[PDB]
């Protein structure tokens, strides 16, 4: 009866994140929040007593203590914490960047996780769970118009080394889903693409799905929902990895 | 004359060592600094003279970035480097016992007011071919207890170098790390936020690396800091991350 707190799972990686956790086993409760209220209502009506949900921005920390509190209150559990929410935007060049914008993507991608585990972080040691991260591959490789996207990331892959190494109770991890059919590259391919991003790496990001290349969104889910469900290993605690690392072959569907 | 360099956090430590080894292997390098303490930058005035000019104020506000980078413009008329020495190090804490606006403005101070910086600057800084030098530490990479803010603040910038270093070929940027130096910040370390927020053996290995003398003066990675701006970045190195005493950075050691 693992209680499981997922973000961001209206769309894309998270509603599948919860998908997937929902098929492995019976008993598992998930609480997930985001801002879109239909696409969370239509998750409740279909699960049941087994989801709970929360509308609201994870920047305001109002509603992620509410989100905490109500697996408390509802549970007296909180087991695992999958991170999985964040934003693109401002997609833009060097020489044209707007720095409150970038930091509105840090608000949301970075510092609304170090708030979030910070207040869940008390009910994760009670539980000796897992926390694990979902980062991306613009960490250490160069992606056009990606400067706070991939830096964004890549202080992600610190906070979950960091936490790893200071508290030993819980273990975390940050693991990337590679390129994955959502919403995003969506954005990437029809709007942000051909505005600010380049040419070499947009033919890539387009060429990767009329091929049939892009993963869907329960590919990697089920990575993030297995290193939630059974645990995460010892040795890649604290790691960056990727979800078809073979370190991570024990979390594949 | 010769090139224009900016140079953030000229009071103490290694940001006042880059501007006296910038003036000690140059005589027609001026060097434009900015810093929140008058008291060190009125003595730095009349140390080298109309070699030198300051803005005092922090770079949180951008009136102060748009300050430093305008008097470089309207006194020499370009800007051939930039040298982004400023960050601190609080809030040193667990996670147990995370500020998140604190950390914000740790970020504010060794991120944001750099990327701010950098595209203020840009216009310049293309027509010269420039070179940001950005100053990183080895927090980065290894683990260091309860440096949450600090250590995460780094691998974002160092990740900026990247990316300013692929998206406009024109300029040059890199990260480099100057080791651990006996600076105003390791003093506050053994003393400080040591006996507060940090572990027991990560001390025992601070303190012990001042009384074995370890501690580098902060006149050798100045020198890196300064050589990287006079001669310029290579092309080998441009984008990575290193640190002071690479084999690679060879030639921009004393
Ligand atoms: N797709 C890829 O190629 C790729 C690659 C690398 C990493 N990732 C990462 O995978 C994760 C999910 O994939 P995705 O981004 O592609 O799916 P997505 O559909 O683009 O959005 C992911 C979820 O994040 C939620 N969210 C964003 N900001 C929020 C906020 N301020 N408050 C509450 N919820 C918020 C969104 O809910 P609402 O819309 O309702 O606000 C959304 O459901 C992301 O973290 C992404 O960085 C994706
Ligand atoms: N010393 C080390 O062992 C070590 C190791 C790794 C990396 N580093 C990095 O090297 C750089 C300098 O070394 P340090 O930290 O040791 O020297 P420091 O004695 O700690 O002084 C830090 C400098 O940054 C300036 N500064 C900080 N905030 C500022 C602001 N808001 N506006 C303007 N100036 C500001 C400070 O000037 P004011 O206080 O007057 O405003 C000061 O000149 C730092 O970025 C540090 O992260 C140092």
């Amino acid at each position: 009866g693992k209680v499981i707190l997922v973000t961001g799972v209206s769309r894309g990686i998270g509603k599948s994140i919860v998908d997937v956790l929902f098929s492995l086993d019976k008993d598992t409760v998930v609480y997930g929040v985001a801002r879109s209220e239909a696409p969370l209502k239509k998750l409740k009506e279909k699960y049941g007593d087994r989801f709970f949900y929360v509308v609201g921005d994870i920047t305001e920390d109002s509603v992620l203590k509410q989100l905490v509190n109500a697996a408390v209150k509802g549970h007296g559990k909180i087991d695992s914490l999958v991170a999985n929410a964040g934003v693109l935007e401002p997609v833009q060049n060097v020489n044209e960047i707007d720095v409150n914008a970038w930091k509105k993507l840090y608000d949301i991608n970075f510092f609304s996780i170090v708030s979030l585990v910070g207040i869940a972080l008390p009910e994760l040691k009670k539980t000796n769970g897992n926390v694990v991260f979902v980062s991306s591959d613009a960490c250490n490789m160069y992606f056009s118009s990606w400067g706070a996207y991939g830096s964004s990331k890549a202080a992600l892959n610190h906070f979950a080394m960091t936490l790893a190494n200071e508290e030993r109770q819980v273990k975390a991890i940050a693991v990337a889903p590679g390129i994955v059919d959502t919403d995003m590259q969506v954005n990437i391919r029809e709007n942000v693409g051909p505005s600010s991003m380049s040419a070499e790496q947009l033919k890539m990001f387009r060429g990767l799905k009329e091929n049939n290349q892009l993963l869907d969104s329960s590919v990697p889910a089920t990575v993030y929902a297995k290193l939630a469900l059974h645990g995460i290993p010892d040795g890649v605690n604290g790691q960056y990895l990727s979800y078809n690392d073979p370190a991570l072959a024990d979390f594949m569907p």
